Parts: C-alpha cells; structure tokens; sequence
C-alpha cells in the first residue's frame, strides 16, 4: 500500500530479470525458461492485485532478477560481462521514462497488449507465434521513443529472427516491469538514495528463499 521498499525491490527485480534473460539470449540463443515465463506473463497478467501479483505471486519466481539486482546496483566495473547487465537496466529505466511522457503512449500500449487475445486464443504465451507479437509491439510502439538498445552477444546466433524476438518480448517485459518500479514509488533519485536498501532487501528475499542454507 503507502510506499515501501519491499515493493520498490519487487519491481527493479522484474527489470534486471529481463536484463539477465536478454544477456542469456544474446550470447547461447537460450535463456532460464522458468523465468523467462514468468516475465513474459507479467505482460499479459491482468489487473494484479500487488506488485508480487504480477510476477505470478511467489518471490521464488523473481530469483534472476533478485540476484542480478544485487551485481547491478553493486558489481562495479564499467566493463565485463556484469556491465552489459546494468547497461540493460539503465536504457530500459530511460525508454520507461519516454514511454511515459508521450501523450497516448501508455494507452496504445495497453491496446496492443490485449490485443495479443487475436493470438492468443490459438497459440501458447511461448510459442514463435506470439513471441513474434509480443516483438512486434515493443518494436512499434516503444522502440522507436529512442535509440535502438544496443543488444551485443554472439553475433552469429544474434542474427536468428526466432532469438530477436524473444531478446524484444523479453526486453517489453522489462518496460513492463520498469512502468511497475515507477508507480510503486521508484525512480532515478530514489535508485541513488536507497541503494542499500534495496541490496539489503533483495538478500532478504533470497534468504527467505533459501531455508536450507
């Protein structure tokens, strides 16, 4: 409800998940299917009742994005493996912001992702069918509000229109989530003041997770 960071570090959880997929499906032309499914449901998943809700209700499906929380807000090179993953994190924080503050946007974007209903009457959430579409709405609607993001991996396994979509399904989960971070009360200054805090409360959860250890 009033503003917290639990919710705060649900969301920027579902934005570096999206991140890490994208890392994975740039480089093997495969990602984690488990949370691959889980961010690509948050896009059609329905009037949430809570932030948890719409990552399908369980923290257990956040641990990508909780783990790659924690490298981050707090891995610093400005280069290796680990940059490319905050580089995600940041130009999806940037497109959210665009998206937001042009005139009719968001209620194009709603539009178009109810209308994945056209497909999605025949044809499952992870099929190439609607991994095509779920592309075709990030590439029509939000893309174009920037720059390209700069997706870089194996060039070769890049070049799979099949990996394409799903590297721009998985990037409108992102956007979806970063939308979420805004409205629960996250933000660039936010992101500055409470990095620990955030940290702090993405341990927690995996803590929680973790009884055996």
């Amino acid at each position: 409800g009033a503003k917290n960071y639990y919710d705060i570090t649900l969301a920027l959880a579902g934005i570096c998940q999206s991140a890490r997929l994208v890392q994975q499906l740039a480089h093997q032309g495969h990602c984690d299917a488990d949370a691959l499914h889980v961010s690509l449901n948050s896009i059609i998943d329905m009037n949430p009742s809570s932030t948890l809700a719409v990552f399908g209700g369980s923290e257990a499906n956040l641990r990508v994005g909780l783990e790659t929380l924690l490298g981050v807000l707090n891995a610093s090179s400005r280069q290796g493996l680990n940059a490319e993953l905050t580089r995600y994190t940041l130009s999806l924080m940037v497109l959210e912001r665009k998206l937001s503050s042009a005139k009719g946007a968001l209620d194009t974007l709603g539009n178009r992702i109810n209308g994945l209903q056209r497909q999605l009457e025949h044809f499952d959430l992870q099929s190439e069918t609607l991994m095509s579409a779920m592309a075709a709405i990030y590439v029509d609607v939000i893309s174009p509000l920037g720059p390209r993001i700069q997706v870089t991996g194996s060039p070769a396994v890049l070049q799979s229109p099949q990996v394409q979509a799903k590297v721009r399904a998985t990037l409108l989960a992102g956007i979806r989530a970063a939308v979420l971070w805004h409205q629960v009360g996250g933000g660039r200054l936010q992101l500055m003041f409470s990095r620990n805090r955030l940290t702090t409360q993405a341990k927690q959860i995996l803590a929680h997770l973790t009884p055996e250890l």
